[PDB]
DNA sequence: TTGCAAAAGGGC
DNA sequence: GCCCTTTTGCAA
């Protein structure tokens, strides 16, 4: 608890105050040192600040010629630590430069920067203790403070914890290069949240088939295996179009009791049970396209409910669906005119077609518009996966149950984009409707975010803009800050940045967040796997390096 | 009443004149200090200027080696407070840089900058007291040798502050603002989200309502944060503020959830709130306004471009004449019914000489029989009535309101001239048609305002949110309003959160500014480019995220920028209540 | 031709007013346009204007365009930026004026009261 | 996946090759592209490259782009600019060998003759 | 025979 | 990407 060095200068460098530090030969010989990027405490006028070590250089002190002295000593071949202490004692100095980030006030709130410049004579620098660092971070470990790979610059007892107040309701960003720990960090956060706070729902837009089962030695285990290890039962809902294959995999990996941990559902519905759903999907498809859906489609969409009571109109609609290509189950009857056909058979279908209005006839004539729906049709399902997901996430019965929803987007094929957009729009509309009665209280995991947050009119863009009001969070990973719009980057509240190689990425990051200007050099120069620079608002508005943990070790530690 | 230091230099740097200041060890040991951005008084040759600390750095004075002296003192654990006074005095110094902004001449007049560079020997720098600070804040530019205007009453807006630094607040120093600055002049309110924008907007609106009771307001409430206190804080809304101020019958809330909003208003205001807020529907009844329905259907094509159908064109042009022919009004109503709009219970339609109640299924079928067993375009409209399908979202029986016309009557009514109504539109209730309705309403309001030129001015203020969305289009009605509203007495007050997106023309031509913390460099750069006086606070804005801290600058006769701690709406209401 | 707020009418390079500004000297037609923002006026028109009467401007872009159009205003750009004085004007009448002269333009009242003698 | 003249392929709508480059790691799908000029490859793909094998580059923009995309390549830009030697390559491999090393690549005939035994 | 809707290929 | 053309089919 003694000052490390002596302050010998200070100034207002741009928007940040700074001051220079000097390490005397006695301290240098004792073994004291300062690591670049280290956090130190600065005392000035009875107020403690938080400073970061920025730069270090060697500069002569007093009237001396270090070059000549050292060169002459080397020439004469005199050991400089045992023969000439009086010559080694006048060249062993070293300078440091420190920047004041701000001071903590009241209930942990961070007062930024400072308008007051401290005089040299009365400014001291003390090394920060573990208790002080723990207080700084705090006001189920996610990662412990570490300064690079330097031994002695790691503090396993200083950790950052997971709290729904940090994630739910706020947007998080997760950058980094390919293969550095973004997915591992996402899974760590999700597992810790699902184990600590079971009233937080999730929606994982899986795009690589990695968040449920993962066995290959190229990524951390899957959420299913993590839940099995941690003993979390009946909380995962899997939506996929490969029910049998995924059941085989779950049986072969999770064991014979896999049905407790994972519940598998299909992404197929029978449209002969939800003609309104079919018409709504067809109408929404074009609106998500350019614009201006046709008048006949608008009329059908608005008036199918009234049409439901007229068997002739409904027969026209069912005929249109059958003509589009969708296969009905065995034994279907259609009441046209005064007759009951069986469209499941060739002759009955032909007779009905030969036999065949307020708007149904135009739909029947233009039946090719429903062809795309064959990517979802499966006779005998009657599920309405969209509605089921809506109840799973925003259901009124929950009031806190915990529900992890994973969608196997790859199984769909070329309909995944449209399906995702439609589902997100439905969920956001329901959440807006529910405002004032209950909060959604769930998180939207999004990977490869640059595909979704491009257009300003997108539903994902609107969600990113307006989700905090209704309690809808977000957590997106993109591998490159340059691919996200500045409009979103500025408004993002949390950051988790891994190694970045391109100068454009670091420039964009520092442009979006000013405090990220002090770590650009570290990011550019150090390709370390699992090293993260976290920045959380508003309690911790400064960059703190961390050492993210492996999912296997997190599981093994949480078991006890 | 004594100098804070000794001036040791001066020069003209760029367009401004600066002088260096040095603080001696004795003063540094008495606690005397200067905060960046502080205002100080400079007395040079019998004249008084206004300074502003701009920088601070340490530099040796005389012949001394501070680094070696301090290192040697430290290694021997010598305490440089009560052990080595000579060593402390030889090195205890500190430099500051000050910029002259002008002088207060005559009776409150302000003379910007200076043409005389002050000599070092005769220059003295003093600290400025509260009375001097107030009189400085109360000064503004004037032509020449002219007495002050002595204008209307003024209301407190905030008090001077220099950030979160202790001793940097002057609660007794309050910037007084005349609300007339906000009338007919476009204002900008930048800053991050949740940093006091809503509070300052509410304060401005309350000041206008209390001062000018003859000015209306069109509040495009996107966030539903202006009528009642949100279920996230305790700050009162506009309705509660008006109730406290005792202003009656000046609010008109247009929404589509009238039941819920009336419930909320009752629970927050009492039972007599009907004396304050008139809740009105946002849903139209097209069975009373076939002209409106036809206009919408016809103009949809044009807004999408391409030549509209001839039958729609002639129907839109001749519906007024057709209203005198029941044999054609029957065709129009049948077309609407086929489109699908649900009619009110008991509607009677007279075809030929028969009376039909189209609200009944069998009667509708009989009317269909009679109509199917060429009177202008009525038959064509009945045939193609599927075009009116999209209107089912806007339709609700038994409304007879036509809010698009009610708003125009409220805002530009000759019989309503005086005590402008505060129209508040609850946008989130309109789903995906909110932008369409907003654009249509703004266009039809601007057309009426331009038409009324000469007879009377519009005299109302438009409140906008997310202005970067609407001001991006150079051909947009909102851009046209921003350009030309002052001519017809139409103001504006837009909060963007990102200045860079707003066009440079709009930024340059804006009269008032209220800037809060900005996170991006581009926004600060564009702000400095747009306005010169904002060149000194860029660093503070960039790297000081303080809630409630605003830099105000009101054109055109304001000398410099002022950092303020805007007052809260509760305290403003209490002050006005007296 | 006395034109007020000329940035609205001189913006379009095909408009009749742009045509007049560019080609009126041949038919003995003058012009006198007030804009308050030199940034908007086309550089083609700016480079070809003979007389100038510049008052306080509060945009570095406006001052930049003015300096680019006319070199002599480089000695007064700084005062133009920093000094908002009322009735204070810098005048430069091409082509035979040595430098830029600051003036306190006489009041119309005084001009009238002197023109009768 | 080996593809010469990769500047042609690394550009398209919907980016099949962008997807391959940015997501082939998980499935063991590696790329090895020769472009002959760093300035012709998009940064979005350059920043995702782990290995490098750079021969002499004459232009200055090429070396500047290379340094911008990979930091440690700033210590050999002068050598690349000034020394046009055939077969001299600077090899960089993350994360096992995160620094630039010069090499003298072997002729294929010599490799075959040495490996025949 | 004409007018209008709705889908798909051409030019720039 | 954006903007016109040609064609078919169902009114009338
Ligand atoms: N904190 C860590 N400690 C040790 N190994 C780690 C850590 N984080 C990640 N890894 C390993 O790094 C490799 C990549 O893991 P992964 O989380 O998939 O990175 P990634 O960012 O998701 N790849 P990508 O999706 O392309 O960006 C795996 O072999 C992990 O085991």
């Amino acid at each position: 608890e003694s000052p490390i060095g002596v302050v010998v200068s200070s100034r207002r460098n741009g928007p940040w105050a700074e001051l220079t530090l000097v390490l005397t030969p006695q301290e240098l010989d004792q073994g004291k040192r300062l690591l670049l990027g280290e956090l130190v405490r600065v005392s000035s006028g009875g107020k403690d600040y938080v400073g970061m070590v920025l730069d270090g250089y060697y500069e002569p002190v007093g009237r001396s010629d270090p070059t000549y002295t050292l060169a002459l000593a080397h020439i004469n071949q005199v050991d400089l630590e045992k023969e000439d202490p009086w010559a080694r004692k006048e060249v062993n100095f070293y300078h440091h430069r420190i920047v004041l980030l701000g001071r903590v006030v009241q209930g942990g709130l961070f007062a930024p920067s400072t308008r007051l410049l401290p005089p040299v004579v009365e400014a001291r620098v003390y090394r920060m203790t573990e208790e002080e660092l723990q207080r700084l971070l705090a006001a189920y470990a996610f990662g412990h403070l570490a300064y690079g790979l330097e031994e002695g610059g790691e503090y396993p007892e200083v950790v950052k914890e997971v709290d729904p107040a940090l994630f739910v309701g706020r947007r998080t960003a997760n950058f980094g290069k390919t293969g550095f720990g973004k997915s591992n960090e996402n899974k760590v956060i999700l597992t810790l949240l699902a184990h600590a706070f079971p009233r937080v729902g999730m929606l994982i837009l899986d795009q690589n088939a990695e968040y449920l089962l993962q066995t290959e030695a190229t990524t951390s285990p899957g959420l299913a295996q993590a839940f099995k290890a941690l003993g979390i039962r009946g909380r995962i809902r899997f939506y996929t179009a490969r029910e049998e294959a995924w059941a085989r995999r779950l049986k072969e990996h999770l064991g014979t009791e896999w049905r407790e941990y994972v519940e598998v559902l299909p992404l197929k519905v029978d449209f002969y049970h939800f003609p309104e759903l079919a018409v709504a999907l067809a109408y929404q498809r074009r609106r998500l396209q350019g614009a201006e859906p046709p008048q006949y489609l608008e009329n059908a969409f608005y008036n199918l409910e009234d049409w439901k009571h007229i068997p002739d109109r409904m027969a026209y609609v069912y005929g249109a669906l059958r003509k589009a290509g969708l296969t009905p189950r065995k034994g279907l009857k259609i009441k046209y005119k005064n007759e009951n056909y069986d469209i499941s058979e060739e002759k009955s279908w032909g007779n009905l077609q030969e036999a065949m209005k307020g708007g149904a006839r135009e739909l029947y004539s233009r039946a090719k518009v429903f062809s795309f729906l064959r990517a979802f049709h499966a006779p005998g399902k009657e599920a309405n996966f969209l509605e089921t997901i809506k109840e799973d996430l925003l259901g009124e019965k929950t009031e806190g149950e915990g529900k992890v929803v994973i969608l196997d987007l790859p199984s769909l094929g070329e309909a995944a984009d449209f399906f995702t957009l439609r589902l997100m729009d439905l969920l956001f509309d329901r959440a807006v409707e529910l405002y004032g009665k209950r909060q959604a209280n769930f998180l939207v995991v999004l990977e490869e975010a640059h595909n979704f947050l491009e257009d300003k009119a997108g539903i994902f863009y609107r969600v990113a803009k307006e989700g905090r009001k209704y309690g809808i969070g977000m957590l997106y990973s993109t591998q490159s800050p340059a691919s996200i719009p500045m409009e979103i980057l500025s408004q993002t509240e949390n950051f988790l940045v891994k190694h970045l190689s391109s100068e454009e990425d670091v420039k964009v990051l520092k442009r979006a967040k000013a405090p990220f200007a002090f770590v650009a050099d570290f990011l550019l120069s150090e390709p370390i796997i699992g090293y993260s620079y976290v920045y959380f608002e508003p309690y911790q508005p400064f960059v703190v390096p961390l050492r993210v943990k492996l999912l296997e070790h997190v599981l093994k530690s949480l078991d006890s």
